[PDB]
């Protein structure tokens, strides 16, 4: 096991450890994606109820 | 093929397998991004129709 | 250069190529993030204009 | 340290450097995810206030 190859293998291991670390940082930042999807689907639902309220107001005014 | 180099190569392979695994976890979490974009574009569309309804209500009231 | 080490180095290269490929797939899926941010900021703007229209309708009714 | 193994180790290092570079590009693209979550939660809040305004307009009209 040559010292230089040993040193380069340790460099490869260090690089791999940094990539793994960065992947978990990525997975953490992706934790709020299902929160956003949920909130967006809730907004859509609230807007639909609102469209109905405005349509009811349109009816009650046309009298 | 030195045992120690063999053992370190297996460590490199294990690290690579974990990164690959984490990439698929990342790709899975990114599956709901086109759902969010679609929903957001739908909200915008519903809001525009709503703005028109409120503008119509403004007209029908000013009579 | 031992055949077995040669074969394992080629395995390492194949694994690396798959990870690189998966990163570009990830970057592609992340292309619609600035579209979503933009649309969301537009919705907020449209909602504010709407809140004003409803407040104007409240005033015109209280007469 | 065989020249061919040396050359392949340098290829492994180059591949690792490209993946690391791509991870930071990924982390950068993920910077606007907490902006989107925040804006979406703000929209929801504005919509709720709006639903109340329309409900108040419904009351003031039914008189
Ligand atoms: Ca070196
Ligand atoms: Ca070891
Ligand atoms: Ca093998
Ligand atoms: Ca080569």
């Amino acid at each position: 096991y040559d010292d230089e190859l040993f040193s380069d293998v340790q460099d490869i291991k260090t690089a791999l450890a940094k990539i793994h670390e960065d992947n978990q940082k990525i997975i953490s930042k992706l934790e709020s994606i299902p929160k956003i999807k949920g909130e967006v689907e809730s907004i859509k639902k609230q807007i639909n109820r609102q469209n109905i309220s405005i349509s009811t107001l349109e009816g009650h005014l046309s009298s």
